[PDB]
């Protein structure tokens, strides 16, 4: 039978590269963004590979506390839920004195405030029913939020909260059949570089790190069942 | 021989009264922030003086308003004239994630995290360019729970690991401005936290309540170092041990 | 699609022949990897070897008789089937538990768990290191530790079996820094406890876990499995661990 | 106001000296423990006598010498005398772990770790079941390098790390028996580390060598707490953060 997935920020990048692996895995994927254009395309190259296996698409403003927690205009309910990928995410680089107070807060709010709400819903839906596997939450966390670099403040802040969060719903949850674990990306290849690029770091291993890398972490995760409370860094070496 | 000021929200009980006090013994001007200005006064009019200079202030500050925080709504004293900024205040919740009010652990998210941001960018945007000596502090007082999880305390973890977040970033970002960002993580301390929760619930090395006395200790000796930055000091009777 | 030539990679997997040892060559073996497993006890990695699957042409597995206990014999590759510049994945699952109050414990015993988990293994990884440092690759080499969850979460009664893996821990952060220039990755995967890997007096219901109960060997295994194939993790330990660390 | 006696491996040089001129200040009996003898006479003569009945004391130590370590061969006082014991023997090694050679590396084992092992249970054993007011501390001397990865320095790393974890699990053992474990963690500091490896290599939010002074602020702070064991207290300039 066709476990049912939901990954936030499932448009692009990572979340695009963690969708298709566990559509590919045979897991039923729902999606959620913003963007409803992008995310039908992106739901037509997800495979189907195992039969009951359908995808879904949710419109979601990722800025939307109630909406996330309540699951408006989401097409499952939050009890049906198996697999729940946070991968929600800005980031924003500025020195904290120029750090504009409408950007912050609202990274703040997509990166943590949302994903909480998020959490907290599906939770309360799936803690009470029966599974031989646990079920999965995974955070999609930021290298940055265990070694600190500098005009990352706010955003490190979000994902060490994000750390955090995991790490005690982890020892909350487990009883329940629930596993909880964050995935750290480093610098990787996509929408979440202006300015700041690899070379700015000296990393034992250079360049970029492509999307699909972050997701076989993600993939591994999922097929676990003795993981919880940990942070798997898919870094290129820059917080050892 | 100057005084120089130190600000510390939440200093009107508990963890922020017995910083204030070690801070004013050893001749800082110290400025307390909270929301009971009744409180307020009652500490100022504890905290000692021990040198000509040093004059302590209270600050009436609703610590869940963000803009007030940020603007510096109330303040005595300029953002340019403190030396160190203790962020102290917090809130914490017990519950199971599942039955968390909504408007509780929001509230506890902005005390926590997102209010403290706003006041820590103020001073910053006032003392960076400063001349000194030796360096400014800031310190914010996070939690145990923020290191290793403990159930039914998620929001309240997460918040306070948010906080480890932003001063880990910030004292990268501010060393060479020569300021030091550094936690102090208390453990279960004698005060009105949460309730109900006995040092007894855990396996603690050390039993018993830490007195927050301890926690101040961390601070003081902090506040009179130069190499210290991007830390944690736990004092938590070996809880993360 | 197709090719002529697809090479078996040789992979070595100190304490290989039983628990997670045993686990970790038999997932390495169906991924394709020629395997050499090495410990003491010959009987054992033969047995271990003979199940070993064999899914690619090229693929030979390997048995080395190697007393862990023996740096000189760990350092100067002493009996090895292969040459040290042979192998692109290295396993140092060599390893040793104890427990005792740090002040009851005998001294030629843990004095013995130090040589056993920390001091052979850096011999063996110099020689690693030495033998494949300046060879050239696209994908890089990969070293892993097996670690423990003790390194990072004290326990009473398991002081120098932490300092030991702790130790490897320090090596191996020290060393993905090191040696990520040159192709290598290095990593720990971090087991809480698991079965026959720990022994007298030491069990998952002594420890709130939230998760219940010994973790098959299996699942180390996995985490190993997926570092081999990984290209941008080094640096890191990977705990599997039943929330222990938490 | 009794003088409590102190154990100092390494006391003689750079952060030994400090921790132990520091400990003196504050009124402990101190024993520093090295090879060299002139400089054990040397210090000796300099460590502050500021309370009644307080001596000083040498032990000439090998400190590679595990079975010496272990039986406290040569030591002017038995293991039971001591309220505080301060690991702060140590060796630092640069080089490429190809080039490193056997003899060297593995006596850095021996000095780093498994002789601090030796004497920490031999320690533990003779004041493990004492009855104090006052919790005894066991306070290791580390380095950054033990938590954050640097090149050429493998088994240097490796060694101290290996103090950490033996720290760790020692405090959640000995809590209960009033018995505090930490370490202080040093990143570059003054003539502690092999030449061939310095503070501008690394981006640390603040620039420069670290005086030992600081460092034996770490100590001297833990020494005088109650509730705090099973920590790090990096004095690294950041290089953690």
């Amino acid at each position: 039978p066709s476990l049912n997935a939901l990954v936030t920020g499932g448009s692009r990048g990572i979340g695009e590269a963690i969708s298709m692996q566990l559509a590919a895995e045979g897991y039923s994927v729902t999606i959620a963004s913003r963007g409803l254009e992008q995310l039908e395309a992106v739901k037509a190259k997800l495979p189907i590979v195992k039969q009951g296996q359908t995808h879904h698409v949710w419109q979601l403003d990722l800025s939307d506390v109630e909406a996330a927690g309540s699951f408006k205009g989401a097409p499952l309910p939050a009890s049906s839920y198996d697999v729940f990928v946070s991968n929600a995410g800005i980031s924003q680089f500025s020195p904290i004195a120029e750090h504009a107070d409408a950007d912050w807060q609202n990274m703040l709010t997509v990166n943590l405030t949302a994903p909480i709400a998020l959490t907290k819903a599906v939770v309360k839906a799936i803690s009470d029913k029966p599974r031989q596997t646990p079920a999965h939450i995974i955070f999609i966390s930021t290298a940055f939020s265990k070694r600190g670099a500098p005009k990352v403040a706010v955003y490190s802040a979000s994902k060490a909260g994000i750390d955090g969060f995991m790490r005690s719903l982890a020892r909350e949850l487990g009883p329940k059949g629930i596993n909880v674990n964050c995935v750290s990306p480093g610098l990787v290849r996509t929408e979440m570089a202006e300015g700041i690029d690899p070379s700015m770091f000296d990393l034992p291993i250079r360049g970029w790190i492509e999307p699909d890398a972050i997701a076989d972490a993600v993939t591994y995760l999922v097929k676990s069942k003795n993981v919880t409370g940990t942070t798997l860094s898919v870094d290129n070496g820059y917080c050892a």
